[PDB]
């Protein structure tokens, strides 16, 4: 029926309503460290989170979404394997049932217990709409979280999820900055990819940051009790929203450092 993360719903049916899941160029991918190539005409990251308009958190029934004003260039990307500025629109998570499984990409097969999407989308086509049809429409950095310290920029975050339980719900959340998310280091990983949750779409250049960030037990276990239903329906726990690693086929991953 639609699509989900359960047994009969899961990663291995998407196929059947979408069609581009067997593309030629899907997300995530297991990034193999020896074969990944250095390349020093990478440039740095520029990440301009100052300005940042935290407006909402939503519960979609697949992930919580935090989305931004992106009716200007306030939060924007650039740099990198970029050309061109990338507005912030919606930062979510990918997490697991357990501590030993959650993130989307791999590095050498090592899976972290969760993943940070942060959604950006290229200015020069003027809408979020008209950008994920392009191959080089959006920018997504994606940070691993490993169970460790508190990550004491996320907790605003984690104190709101009792309000959004259910699919559907939304609470305000202004004045939320994500600068406090990011690893000290921006060093990454960069291959042309797709979207990891349905429509697929192959228009994401991905942008892996090497060093995960540190979450506590406690905070993650935050994430597990949210839910896929809606209100009122039987209790299906938001857990292991993550899709298995797809082949790399024509592709090579571009490190930014050695
Ligand atoms: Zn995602
Ligand atoms: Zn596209």
């Amino acid at each position: 029926h639609h699509w989900g993360y359960g047994k009969h719903n899961g990663p291995e049916h998407w196929h059947k309503d979408f069609p581009i899941a067997k593309g030629e160029r899907q997300s995530p991918v297991d990034i193999d460290t020896h074969t990944a190539k250095y390349d020093p005409s990478l440039k740095p990251l520029s990440v301009s989170y100052d300005q940042a308009t935290s407006l909402r958190i939503l519960n979609n029934g697949h992930a919580f979404n935090v989305e931004f004003d992106d009716s200007q260039d306030k939060a924007v990307l650039k740099g990198g394997p970029l050309d061109g500025t990338y507005r912030l629109i919606q930062f979510h998570f990918h997490w697991g049932s357990l501590d030993g499984q959650g993130s989307q990409h791999t590095v050498d097969k090592k899976k972290y217990a969760a993943e940070l999407h942060l959604v950006h989308w290229n200015t020069k086509y003027g809408d979020f709409g008209k950008a994920v049809q392009q191959p080089d429409g959006l920018a997504v950095l994606g940070i691993f979280l490993k169970v460790g310290s508190a990550k004491p920029g996320l907790q605003k975050v984690v104190d709101v999820l009792d309000s959004i339980k259910t699919k559907g719900k939304s609470a305000d959340f202004t004045n939320f900055d994500p600068r406090g998310l990011l690893p000290e280091s921006l060093d990454y990983w960069t291959y042309p990819g797709s979207l990891t949750t349905p429509p697929l779409l192959e228009c994401v250049t991905w942008i892996v940051l090497k060093e995960p960030i540190s979450v506590s037990s406690e905070q993650v276990l935050k994430f597990r009790k949210l839910n896929f239903n809606g209100e009122g329906e039987p209790e299906e726990l938001m857990v292991d929203n993550w899709r298995p690693a797809q082949p790399l086929k024509n592709r090579q991953i571009k490190a930014s450092f050695k």
